[PDB]
C-alpha cells in the first residue's frame, strides 16, 4: 500500500480547481487565544510612491522585542475545528458537503503540492476519517523535531527577519503608517477559511494570511489577501534561475491554493536591510520556469494532490476518531501508509466528537 511521487507519473493536463470561495475567518491573539472575528488582520501599507525607497532594518528589535509563539505546543487542527463546530449548520453545499469533504490546514496541502519536486525534507501526515470526513493532520518527523530543537542561531534571527518584514509593510488600520517600533509576536494570527474543490475532492481548509490590500480592486475575498516574503538579495541571473526553480514554487504552491493573487517579496541584502521591493503574481509565477528542464511545472503538483487525496480516501476505510493511518514520505521515496490507534497520534479532540455526535 504506497504511492509513487516521481514527477513524470503526474505530467497530464492540468486539473479541475475550483475559485476558491471565504466561508470565514478566526483571530489568534498575542496570548494565541482563539476569537472567532477579524481583529487579528493587518492591512497592506507598502512605501508611499512618490516618497523614499523600502529602507527596512529587519534586524531591529531581534530579541528584545521578540515574543516568539512556543512551537512545542501541537495544536493540530484544534482552531480549525473549533470554527467547524461553530460554522457546522451554516455551512455551504447543503446537506452532507462535509460528509464529502477533506479537512486540513493550507499548509498540509502545500506541501503534498511540492512533493514531487521536494529533495530535502520529508514529512508525516496523519489521517482520520469521522462522520464520512478525511481529516488531514500534520506530524513533526523525529529529523524535523531535533533540528527544531537544535535550530542555529542564524536561522532562528533569519525567521524572525521574515515576520519582522510584514511589520514594515502592514499597518493595524487601513491606510495606516506601519509602526516597526513594537513587538514582533508570533502567536498573532489571522486565518481565513476557504472551501474549494480538486478534482472529485472537496476541501474545508485554513491558512494564515498576511494582510488585507484596501486598495484592492476586488473587495471580495481571499481576492483582496497579500502574501509577504523575503529572500536574498540577487545579483547575476543563475541566481535568479535558482530562486525561480526553487523558491518560486513553494510561493506557488502556498498562494495558490487559497486563491491569493499576489506575493510581495523583499529583497534583504547580507547586513539584514530590505531595499527592494518586488510583486509576483501567483498565475505568472510559472512562466519563469515554463521552458527550464529544470523547472516545475503546477500540473505535476496538483496531479499529484489529487492522486494522493484518492490514494488517502481508499486507504482511510474505517469512520473511527481513534485511529489514524499515518501516510510517511522521505524524498526518492513512495509514500508509504501505518495504521495507529489513540495516543500519540490520534489527533481529533474528544470536544469536537462529542459535539459532532451529539
Ligand atoms: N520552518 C521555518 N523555516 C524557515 N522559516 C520559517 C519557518 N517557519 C516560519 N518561518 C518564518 O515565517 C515567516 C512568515 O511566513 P509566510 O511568508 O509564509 O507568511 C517566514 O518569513 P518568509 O516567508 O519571508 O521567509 C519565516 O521567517
Ligand atoms: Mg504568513
Ligand atoms: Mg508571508
Amino acid at each position: 500500500p504506497s504511492l509513487r511521487t516521481q514527477p513524470s507519473l503526474y505530467s497530464g493536463p492540468f486539473p479541475f480547481y475550483r475559485r476558491p470561495s471565504e466561508l470565514g475567518c478566526f483571530s489568534l491573539d498575542a496570548q494565541r487565544q482563539y476569537h472567532g472575528d477579524a481583529r487579528a488582520l493587518r492591512y497592506y501599507s507598502p512605501p508611499p510612491i512618490n516618497g523614499p525607497g523600502p529602507d527596512f532594518d529587519l534586524r531591529d528589535g531581534y530579541p528584545d522585542r521578540y515574543q516568539p509563539r512556543d512551537e512545542e505546543v501541537q495544536e493540530r487542527l484544534d482552531h480549525l475545528l473549533r470554527w467547524v463546530l461553530e460554522h457546522r449548520n451554516q455551512l455551504e453545499g447543503g446537506p452532507g458537503w462535509l460528509a464529502g469533504a477533506t479537512v486540513t490546514w493550507r499548509g498540509h496541502l502545500t506541501k503534498l503540492l511540492t512533493t514531487p519536486y521536494e529533495r530535502q525534507e520529508g514529512w508525516q501526515l496523519a489521517a482520520s476519517r469521522f462522520q464520512g470526513t478525511l481529516y488531514l493532520s500534520e506530524v513533526e518527523t523525529p529529523a524535523a523535531r531535533a533540528q527544531r530543537l537544535a535550530r542555529p542561531p542564524l536561522l532562528r534571527e533569519l525567521m524572525y527577519m521574515g515576520y519582522k518584514f510584514e511589520q514594515y509593510m502592514c499597518a493595524d488600520k487601513p491606510g495606516g503608517s506601519p509602526d516597526p517600533s513594537g513587538e514582533v509576536n508570533t502567536n498573532v494570527a489571522y486565518c481565513s477559511v476557504l472551501r474549494s474543490r480538486l478534482g472529485n475532492h472537496p476541501l474545508l481548509f485554513s491558512g494564515a494570511v498576511d494582510c488585507l490590500n484596501p486598495q484592492a480592486p476586488c473587495t471580495q475575498p481571499p481576492s483582496c489577501y497579500v502574501e509577504l516574503k523575503t529572500s536574498k538579495e540577487m545579483h547575476s541571473p543563475g541566481q535568479w534561475r535558482s530562486f525561480y526553480r526553487h523558491k518560486l514554487l513553494k510561493w506557488w504552491a502556498q498562494s495558490f491554493l487559497p486563491g491569493v493573487p499576489h506575493v510581495v517579496a523583499g529583497f534583504r541584502n547580507p547586513e539584514g536591510f530590505v531595499c527592494s521591493l518586488k510583486t509576483f503574481p501567483t498565475m505568472e509565477m510559472f512562466e519563469n520556469v515554463r521552458n527550464d528542464r529544470e523547472g516545475w511545472n503546477p500540473s505535476v503538483c496538483m496531479n499529484f494532490c489529487a492522486a494522493f487525496l484518492s490514494f488517502a480516501q481508499s486507504t482511510v476505510v474505517q469512520d473511527d476518531p481513534r485511529l489514524v493511518h499515518l501516510f510517511s514520505w522521505e524524498p526518492g521515496g513512495p509514500v508509504t501508509v501505518s495504521v495507529h490507534r489513540d495516543a500519540p497520534y490520534a489527533f481529533l479532540p474528544s470536544w469536537y466528537v462529542e459535539t459532532m455526535t451529539q
